[PDB]
Parts: structure tokens; sequence; C-alpha cells
DNA sequence: CGCCGTGTCCCTCTCCCTATAGGTTAGACTTTAAGTCAATAC
């Protein structure tokens, strides 16, 4: 996003600065909860191989 | 005229009432194993 956001959270992000956070935020969390489905898999085939 | 590669698509796997005939059980009668007492001997 090329705004960018230019407050640190001590100072206190403004609404549309925390709402673009958020993207990201969600983003990674729910690439994460994919991502250990995709290692359990791939640790099942190793461990058969 | 006669056969072979490439492409597309489909599919699969993963994360009512009546009438007859026959079998079943429940219920009571007489018999039997069972619980009981009384006297006795060592």
């Amino acid at each position: 996003i090329p705004r960018p956001v230019k407050s640190s959270f001590r100072e206190g992000l403004t609404v549309l600065e925390y709402f673009i956070n958020t993207h990201g935020a969600r983003k990674g969390l729910a690439d994460t909860a994919l991502r250990t489905a995709d290692s359990g898999y791939l640790t099942r085939r190793l461990v058969d191989v």
C-alpha cells in the first residue's frame, strides 16, 4: 500500500493506518493456519517414504 | 488412403377392514424336594 503508515504504536495509529494494518495481520494469521496443514502433510509423506 | 500427437473435457482423489388356521403363554391342579420338631442314645 503506497500511503504508507507513518505512526508508531507508541504515538498511536490513526483510523486509516490501523485499518490498513488489519489487512496484513489477518492475512498472516490465516496463512499460518494453512501452513500448519501443509507442514503436517509434508511430514506424513516424508515419514512414509 | 492410411495411421499417429496435441488439445479439451470429464472424472476422481486430497486438504383400510374381514375371515381362517395355527402357534404361544398364563394360569391352575398334584407331586416332590425342602424346611421343621419331638424324642433319644452315647
